[PDB]
């Protein structure tokens, strides 16, 4: 008996009418005295309905260009479905009923079956478009990933960016392609049996192109701020519906299988029903199998058990792994010792911090909560993602950091891809890509100069505003064909096949997973009715024979996969083996 707050009849923005009657334009404003829509260059006064709601129906169709005129000021539509001239331009009327979907036999994907592959549309291919990305779908299918995780697509200012400066949340970023190009990508993925997930940013709007305050200051509050402006006021129902209507668009109209909510700790809301719970309600009302994941650092199980999200990106595993391999201690890395015994504990507990003091300078508090309620798929683990590469001064990848060998990098992949937690890979990880993933942007005027200045001060650091920084982050596909890149890719293919085929690795219960260590050797054991597997990873500097590892059980005898393809059960420095 939850009832959606959304009715297509009353949808804000421009919505095609039935019977070829045209388009219904609607907006909410708390402050404008005169309100008009300017369609294909001609102004038309809109009808006041009360409650600050204004509406007009005209016989224009999909493809018509428009914006709203508030007290005589031409203002983009925050509910724009497409912005062909960018975030300060006219919107285009879009009809979601015109695309010929062929994915009727696709029925979504369960979290326990996801292996995510994080794509940044702009850098994933030379062209940096959806159409070019769709051409790599057969590669990803054969690689053995099962869900693409796309970085944010909401329109932002400039000709490249990561996506976190999105300002028009309903409008896919025009340089990547038109709406039907996005639909084509999703339909192609579904035809190959791949899920597609979208990163969405409901904690802030970017600095350029967010016109919501021009309509009603009360979308936002001064009670708290975001990175870019005033905080999003989730006590205001129109603000709540801006983001729940957006989530429903992506899932229903673009056929995404799920959403990754950026920075959920910063979605502040003191309402009786928290906005995260209402999002889950609103997406579930669609009657599909869509998932919601939270990017959340609080180690808070209530995201799943109270807000009814499906899982959480949980960085403790990533951080413990990077410190193990590099020894680094700057910033939040100071929260971790690293090492076999540390990694065994973090895996056992799902996350490390369950209420203990977080001693990181400038951040000290009792961090986290007991993870007992969560099951293995609820934790999303990685050793690389956009932030854990791009937030480094030079954007270098894990195998490119000082002191990391390709053998250790290959071992880390084995640990990630045999655990029952839900893994995520970053584009190009699988072939130990040679290119960095740096922070790049393309803001105009003084804002652009401020970004460049802010990056320099925070940490030669590549200028985010420079074209070269974007281009240096482009994937080089040809390199995967040779050398150590090809060797790494063969290993990733082998690991993903094992994950898919091995009956014991199908385990998704923490009850069946144990971990421990002997010196610098980590072991992870899975036991189910199908048998036993043990992953051993030598995190030492020396060679270790499997026979000589002290274990509280009898080690399995059969060598299933060795990360350096050795015939004997011996581990060189940084190497791993799976036995059964
Ligand atoms: O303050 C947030 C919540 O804290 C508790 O819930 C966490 O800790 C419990 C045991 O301390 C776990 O059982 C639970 O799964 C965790 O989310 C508290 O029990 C909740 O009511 C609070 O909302
Ligand atoms: O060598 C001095 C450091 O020794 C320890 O750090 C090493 O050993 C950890 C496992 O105990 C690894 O995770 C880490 O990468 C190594 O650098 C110690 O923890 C450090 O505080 C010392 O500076
Ligand atoms: O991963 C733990 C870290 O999460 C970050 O994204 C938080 O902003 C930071 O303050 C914390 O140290
Ligand atoms: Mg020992």
């Amino acid at each position: 008996s939850f009832q959606t707050q959304h009715d297509p009849r009353t949808r804000l923005g421009a919505t095609p009418l039935p019977g070829g009657a045209g388009t219904r334009f609607r907006l909410w404003t708390s402050t404008a005295r005169t309100v008009a829509v300017r369609v294909n260059g001609t102004e038309h006064v809109m009808t006041s309905l009360g409650g600050g709601i204004y509406e007009l129906e005209l016989p224009v169709g999909p493809g018509a260009r428009y914006l709203f005129v508030l007290d005589g000021v031409p203002t983009p539509d925050p509910y724009a479905r497409f912005l062909p001239d960018g975030v300060h331009g006219e919107a285009e009327v879009v009809d979601f009923g015109t695309f010929d979907w062929t994915d009727a036999d696709w029925h979504g994907i369960k979290l326990a079956d996801c292996v995510f592959y994080e794509v940044h549309v702009g850098t994933f291919t030379p062209e940096g478009t959806y159409r070019a990305a769709a051409e790599k779908l057969p590669y990803l299918k054969e690689l053995g990933v099962t869900a693409i995780q796309v970085m944010p697509l909401a329109a932002f200012d400039g000709q490249r960016g990561w996506g976190y400066d999105g300002a028009a949340f309903y409008a896919p970023y025009a340089p990547y392609g038109r709406p039907e190009d996005l639909m084509a990508l999703v339909d192609a993925a579904h035809r190959l049996g791949l899920g597609v997930f979208l990163d969405v940013v409901y904690n802030h709007f970017g600095p350029s192109g967010n016109y919501l305050s021009s309509y009603a200051p009360s979308y936002f509050t001064d009670r708290f701020s975001s990175a870019w402006g005033m905080g999003l006021d989730y006590a205001e129902p129109h603000m709540r519906r801006y983001v729940t209507g957006n989530a429903r668009m992506w899932l229903r109209d673009y056929h995404f299988d799920g959403l990754r909510l950026d920075a959920t700790p910063y979605m502040t809301d003191d309402s009786e029903t928290h906005i995260l719970t209402e999002l889950a309600q609103e997406i579930h009302e669609l009657g599909g199998t869509h998932l919601l994941l939270a990017e959340d650092h609080r180690n808070l199980p209530d995201l799943v058990t109270v807000n009814h999200l499906d899982g959480i990106w949980t960085d403790d595993f990533h951080h413990e792994t990077r410190v193990t391999l590099t020894g680094e201690q700057e910033g939040y890395y100071a929260g971790y010792r690293g090492g076999a015994e540390a990694l065994a504990y973090t895996i056992r507990r799902g996350w490390r911090y369950e209420g203990q003091f977080w001693a990181v300078k400038g951040e000290e508090h009792e961090r986290g909560h007991p993870s007992d309620a969560l099951e293995a798929p609820n934790f999303v683990y990685c050793i690389q993602n956009h932030d854990q590469i791009g937030n480094r001064p030079l954007g270098e990848r894990l195998h490119q950091s000082d002191g990391v060998t390709l053998h250790e990098y290959r071992g880390a992949a084995a640990l990630l891809l045999t655990l029952p937690m839900t893994p995520l890979l970053f584009q190009g990880q699988e072939w130990a890509a040679s290119t960095p993933f740096q922070f790049f942007s393309d803001h105009a005027g003084e804002l652009g100069q401020a970004v460049s200045e802010g990056r320099k001060k925070e940490f030669d650091v590549p200028d985010p505003q420079a074209e070269q920084t974007f281009l240096n982050s482009k994937l080089n596909w040809a390199e995967r064909e040779g050398g150590e890149h090809a060797r790494t890719l063969r290993l990733y293919r082998d690991l993903l096949r094992l994950r898919r085929e091995d009956p014991v690795l199908h385990n998704r219960q923490r009850e069946n997973l144990t971990t421990g260590h002997d010196g610098d050797v980590l072991w992870v054991r899975t036991v189910t009715g199908a048998g036993e597997r043990v992953l051993l990873w030598n995190l030492g500097q020396d060679t270790r024979a499997v026979a000589e590892v002290k274990l509280p059980f009898t080690v399995p005898r059969r060598l299933l996969l060795h990360t350096e393809g050795r015939e004997d059960l011996t581990l060189g420095a940084g190497e791993a083996v799976l036995v059964g």
